């Protein structure tokens, strides 16, 4: 089983204990660690943070301790304009230029592969995404002729049915990618004023519309569209989403005035790291949707949808029963990496839990 774990560049800037460098990563925890995110300048892959070259090296030294550990560099991300990707992929001239610049870059910094994070291609992009993947793989296969281990090629893909139909040719790209990560944790919709869980495992025996907004349907749909199970990776969030309540109503369907207040270390409205959530739990009321099998907590006017060891183990078992390639975690720096916030002195509580399930048959 594969355990794909993302590490984010900007987490180094968080104050105090929040700060996280490749350094803190347990080499034997994951099978793959993906660095986020690489950028594109003059149609060529390039670094993002001033010190990426230093962090790249730090990250890849972990391979001295665990010889089997594989690393990948991810291109794109949310702060990377979708249009920018769209523009590079439409012109065969800029696409070939970008493709050619990747292998040497990855080779120089010691990466085993490339992860595509185009978020997201629109209806007019589907064709071009296919060409990018096909050509990128062809270039990787060609470079392997030089007597070196072929670079890996993966992609982070939306888990929303509409988003999938609109910009992805799943049957086509599945045959060229090494693995596919399903972003099964952006299910609730940042668009409207209502309390709801962003990473429901199951549909919910109790609310008709939007049965497509849960991991179970996303996986079933990808398998139906032709993505082989042995290439699908289910994404598991290590963060939580917050909301500020517009009323004293805490139960499902409760009015929302906006995003929850920022966390001490995370400093971003609407989200909280799991270690920030562990501190939040004190004096908070804990609830759990029986149908979706995911928890949520409330304190004052703050409502938080998140994942704990049990909901995460739950998702892992589901992943196994459907015989998928494995799990993907977003992200290592949002889990209790120091292991000093969430009671149990255990390091990476959430990611370890996923690993326990994957290691037992
Ligand atoms: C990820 O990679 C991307 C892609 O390279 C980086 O994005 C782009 O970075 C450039 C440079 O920082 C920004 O473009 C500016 O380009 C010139 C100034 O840059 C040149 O200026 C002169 C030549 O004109 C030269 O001496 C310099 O050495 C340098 O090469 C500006 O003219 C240009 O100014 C205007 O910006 C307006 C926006 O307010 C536009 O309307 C105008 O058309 C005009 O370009 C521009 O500011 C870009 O901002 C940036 N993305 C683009 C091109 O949209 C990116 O920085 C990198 N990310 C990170 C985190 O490093």
């Amino acid at each position: 089983y594969k355990l794909i774990c993302y590490y984010t560049s900007w987490s180094q800037y968080r104050e105090g204990d929040g700060s996280c460098f490749p350094d803190a990563i347990d080499p034997f925890l994951c099978t793959h660690v993906i660095y986020s995110f690489a950028n594109i300048s003059n149609n060529e892959i390039d670094t993002w943070e001033w010190n990426d070259v230093t962090l790249y090296d730090t990250l890849n030294t972990l391979k001295n301790r665990n010889p089997k550990l594989k690393t990948l560099l991810s291109v794109g991300g949310w702060n990377f304009g979708p249009e920018r990707f769209s523009k590079i992929a439409s012109k065969t001239q800029s696409r070939r230029t970008f493709i050619k610049s990747v292998p040497p870059f990855l080779r120089t910094h010691g990466f085993d592969g490339l992860d595509l994070a185009w978020l997201y291609p629109g209806r007019r992009d589907k064709r071009h995404l296919t060409a990018l993947v096909k050509e990128m793989k062809a270039e990787f296969a060609r470079e392997a002729q030089a007597g070196t281990e072929r670079l890996l090629l993966s992609a982070a893909v939306s888990a929303g049915k509409i988003a999938i139909d609109r910009g992805y040719d799943i049957a086509q790209i599945s045959r060229h990618l090494d693995f596919i990560s399903l972003l099964t944790y952006d299910f609730h919709g940042a668009w409207r004023q209502t309390v709801g869980h962003h990473s429901p495992l199951f549909r919910g025996n109790s609310d008709a519309s939007s049965r497509f907004s849960n991991a179970d349907y996303a996986v079933s749909y990808m398998l139906r569209l032709g993505a082989p199970a042995n290439k699908l990776v289910m994404g598991i969030p290590t963060f939580g989403r917050s909301f500020t309540l517009a009323s004293s109503k805490t139960d499902v369907g409760a009015p929302i005035s906006g995003p929850g207040i920022p966390g001490r270390f995370t400093k971003e409205k609407g989200i909280l790291a799991y270690y920030e959530i562990c501190d939040f739990l004190h004096g908070a009321t804990t609830h759990r949707f029986r149908d979706q099998q995911v928890p949520y907590a409330t304190k004052g006017n703050q409502w938080v949808a998140y994942d704990d060891q049990e909901s995460v183990k739950n998702k892992a078992r589901y992943l196994k029963n459907r015989q998928l390639a494995g799990a993907m975690v977003w992200a290592l720096d949002l889990d209790d990496f120091r292991g000093t916030f969430c009671g149990q002195n255990l390091t990476f509580p959430l990611t370890s839990a996923v690993k326990d399930v994957l290691a037992r048959v």
